[PDB]
């Protein structure tokens, strides 16, 4: 038996699993797939052979997330800048300038006003309280009929509205401005942070410091899915697809949430959790990597298009590129290449589109899902109590971070607290 | 006898006259001095014989500006846009864009943030209710005070001090925090609407409408200061300087704030009132013409200097121009001209200054004073008062509008009050 099962090896997972070892725990860590790193994932380009892209998760902040550059000063691991951009080649209107802060003079009063607004309704959330338990149900709306009530004119308005699509996967109609206000809140309360935090990125790919929290963890099984965590007894057990239980004192579940509602738990979960849990949360966050020729280097692309954001990823060549596209998988086919085309096209007319990658997050059974966002009207039911403790069942992971949900960051905050839990006890 | 005496010549007692006049009172309307119009003053330039120039107030804005709007289309005056700014040669460091709103992008998160915080504290303000009666002692403070609690990083700190010098008439130690907001919440609650209100200037200058609304005053009496008030009796006597007394059921003071400390009242005025009228307020603004060869048209400044803003005016030829400088009169002395020199070599170091034109508005008897600006601590204590009602004694004047002070809005605003309130008698 163990002192701790971890289930999952995402960062969090990964985490947790080696701060408890290191506090003298014996930690087992279960992972379902055949790699570690979970939604931080690295490899091979499918379009362009020998280079290595980042499939999910790739951007951080230094200062916005302390605990991530802790890590990356703990193992050395080199960051670069972002290829900063140059080049913007927006659609958001003929009156629209093309610069990173593409709003003209003309709305200047009308943007002062809407980030007032959006500014004091952000600041009525207090993150450390959960979404549900703060009187905040009036913002807990489609994101289309909140932004209606801030009267923005049309380059702002829809400027606003493409990076809220791009950042929250979803589109206008389906997201919760409650939830865009919570970004807002996790970002010292920025709007412009939201943005601004896509600063860095790992030089050599986020496998870099997966491989050097693992190297760290003395026992990993690959490709054992949990299936079952019961602590009807004194000690956990933890039953698994093929092959024999495992056991425990306390168990850390690291997958993401929408896999939760595959797992038996005995006995059942509290029941205020248990709706959210069958239902999943609605992120679908779509990230189109794009191999192109014709594309001039440092081109970003703000607007009103299936892909409401895209802008440059790295250089292939001297004729070819990567860009990144995002949008959301209700939305868009990325498996429809004309429709790819018509996309890019809209935007960067002269460009050719040689091909694209990427990964089906909502199709893959380790994960049913992209980064967290909640329909309209589920975190004001509940939220907090997603990532608490059930007996000896700790919940963990960017998914339930009330402080930087769907960042890396707020897998190592969440774990973070689910050892400081256990080492009391 | 008159059922009104107005006292001041000025927009406030113009419209005051003329709208009693209209509803059929019998009005007297005395002023002071050889012109009307008051504090709006087109004249000749002493610099370019010929050429008219205001040495007062100039520029409106029709939709901050409704009852100005109203006169000037009642009248059929012509308006026109002042020259919009194509260069930009400011002075706020290395960081600073040269352009209308010069902030760097390394400075926009700071920008947002002290712009909720400056809104937020406006927000405060009720336009209705007196800057005294609203609890509002802890904004009454130094600007340069608050402005240290916003903690701005350099080009925004003092694009936003040189705009609020500029637009106070006081340097930063001298001006009210509390003062700046009013402004702000003046302007429907936008720091930007405080610089974009310097929207139009008369085509013809402000006689137009002046003389306009003079026409329709059938009773003026010029040169004719008034050093008394006495409503001791059942109807009001008014003496005059040199000459017989005029008497009425009612009188509006229609000159401005600096000026009623000259004036006996009788008896004495509600004592809340008698300190800061003693004192006067703190207004110190300083506009100089400034005639120039070797500049480019459009020009605009902003930044440090002891010219805190200087921008175009008007072409005198194809190598001469007046620029606009404001700063104020407690800082600067406009008669030394080698000190004009060097305010303006400091922005524009190619130019060279031929002359200045300017009012002493301040040393001018009949006004004591250009705008109003509450020396600190002052408006806190008593400032909806001073444009209340005495007795049968009303107070107008854009010194002690609620809602536009310091505009000619303002003047047009009070008189409307004193009007109505009279003609419900
Ligand atoms: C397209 C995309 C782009 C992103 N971009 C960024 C970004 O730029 N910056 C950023 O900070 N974040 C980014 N992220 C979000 C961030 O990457 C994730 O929220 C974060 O990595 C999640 O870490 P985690 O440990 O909570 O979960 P995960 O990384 O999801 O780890 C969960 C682990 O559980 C395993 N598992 C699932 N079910 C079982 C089971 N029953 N038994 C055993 N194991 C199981 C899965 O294999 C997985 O390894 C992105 C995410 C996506 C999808
Ligand atoms: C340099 C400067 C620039 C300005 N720029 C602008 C601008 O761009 N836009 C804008 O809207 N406003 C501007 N103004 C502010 C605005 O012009 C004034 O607040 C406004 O015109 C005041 O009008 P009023 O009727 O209250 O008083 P005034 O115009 O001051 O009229 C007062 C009258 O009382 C007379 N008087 C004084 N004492 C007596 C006495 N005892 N007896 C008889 N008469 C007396 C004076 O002669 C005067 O005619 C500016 C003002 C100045 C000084
Ligand atoms: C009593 C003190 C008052 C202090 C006043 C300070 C503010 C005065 C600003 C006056 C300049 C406004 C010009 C508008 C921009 C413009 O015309 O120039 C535009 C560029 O302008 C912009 O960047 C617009 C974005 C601004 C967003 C508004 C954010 C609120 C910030 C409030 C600012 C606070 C200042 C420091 C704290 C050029 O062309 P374009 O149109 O094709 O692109
Ligand atoms: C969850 C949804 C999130 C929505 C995010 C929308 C905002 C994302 C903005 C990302 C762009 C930031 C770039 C900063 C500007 C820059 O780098 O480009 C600068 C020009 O930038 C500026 O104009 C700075 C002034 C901005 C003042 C901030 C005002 C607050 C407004 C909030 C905006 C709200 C949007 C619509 C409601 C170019 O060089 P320079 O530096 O030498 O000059
Ligand atoms: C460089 N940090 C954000 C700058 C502003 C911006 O619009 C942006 C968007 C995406 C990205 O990768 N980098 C920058
Ligand atoms: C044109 N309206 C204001 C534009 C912005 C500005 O900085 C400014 C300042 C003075 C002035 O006369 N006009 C404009
Ligand atoms: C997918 N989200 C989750 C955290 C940040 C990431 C992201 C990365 C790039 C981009 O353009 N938009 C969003
Ligand atoms: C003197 N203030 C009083 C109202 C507006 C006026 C003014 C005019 C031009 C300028 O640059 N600053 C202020």
């Amino acid at each position: 038996m163990y002192d701790a099962i971890v289930v999952g090896g995402g960062f969090s997972g990964l985490k947790a699993a080696r701060d408890l070892t290191n506090a003298g725990k014996k930690v087992l860590l279960l992972e379902g797939g055949e790699r570690l790193g979970g939604r931080a994932y690295s490899r091979e380009s499918r379009n362009v052979p020998g280079l290595r892209v980042e499939i999910g998760g790739a951007y951080l902040h230094r200062k916005h997330h302390p605990r991530l550059a802790a890590e990356l000063d703990r193992y050395g691991i080199p960051t670069a800048a972002a290829s900063e951009f140059t080049s913007f080649r927006h659609r958001l209107g003929p009156t629209a300038v093309d610069q990173a802060f593409p709003i003209p003079g003309s709305e200047a009063v009308a943007v002062e006003a809407a980030t007032y607004t959006l500014l004091r309704d952000a600041h009525r959330i207090d993150l450390e309280k959960g979404l549900e338990n703060q009187d905040l149900e009036d913002l807990d709306i489609p994101l289309n009929e909140y932004v209606d009530k801030l009267d923005l004119p049309p380059v702002s308005r829809q400027f606003l509205l493409a990076w809220a699509w791009n950042m929250l996967g979803q589109p206008a109609d389906q997201a919760s401005a409650l939830w865009m206000l919570q970004l807002v809140a996790a970002h010292h309360y920025s709007i412009l942070g939201v943005v601004l935090s896509l600063d860095e990125v790992f030089s050599n790919g986020s496998a870099d410091l997966v491989d050097a929290m693992s190297q760290e963890i003395p026992e990993i099984r690959l490709q054992t899915v949990v299936t079952g965590i019961d602590q009807s007894g004194d000690v956990v057990n933890v039953t698994v697809k093929d092959g024999h239980a495992f056991q425990a004192h306390s168990v850390i579940v690291a997958t993401p949430m929408n896999t939760w509602r595959r797992i038996v738990f005995t006995p059942a979960l509290p029941e205020r959790r248990r709706s959210v849990i069958e239902e999943g949360h609605g992120g679908q966050g779509l990230k189109i990597l794009i191999h192109v020729r014709g594309a001039e280097a440092g081109i970003e692309c703000v607007g009103d298009g299936i892909f409401p954001t895209l802008y440059d990823y790295c250089e292939v060549s001297e004729s070819e590129r990567l860009l990144v596209a995002f949008t959301d998988s209700g939305s868009f086919d990325p498996t429809d290449i004309g429709a790819v085309k018509d996309a890019v096209l809209y935007y960067l007319p002269e460009v050719e589109v040689l091909g694209i990658d990427y990964h089906d997050w909502i199709a893959d059974p380790l994960f049913e899902g992209p980064w967290v966002a909640p329909r309209v009207g589920q975190f004001s039911r509940v939220h907090k109590e997603l990532g608490e403790p059930a007996g000896r069942i700790h919940f963990v992971g960017s998914d339930v971070s009330l402080e930087f949900p769907g960042y890396i960051e707020g897998a190592l905050e969440t774990a973070e607290c689910a050892v400081n839990a256990i080492l009391h006890s």
